[PDB]
């Protein structure tokens, strides 16, 4: 009972949309980033 803003899935890139304290989480793959999972690590050779 903490708001939900797990609603309409911020999360992307398939991440998955946890209700947390306050605000909300976005659990992702290690090979994505970003605040909403939006930003693909794409790199290998970097
Ligand atoms: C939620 O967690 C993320 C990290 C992925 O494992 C998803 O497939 C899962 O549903």
């Amino acid at each position: 009972s903490d708001g939900d803003q797990c609603a309409s899935s911020p999360c992307q890139n398939g991440g998955s949309c946890k209700d947390q304290l306050q605000s909300y989480i976005c659990f992702c793959l290690p090979a994505f980033e970003g605040r909403n999972c939006e930003t693909h690590k794409d790199d290998g050779s970097a």
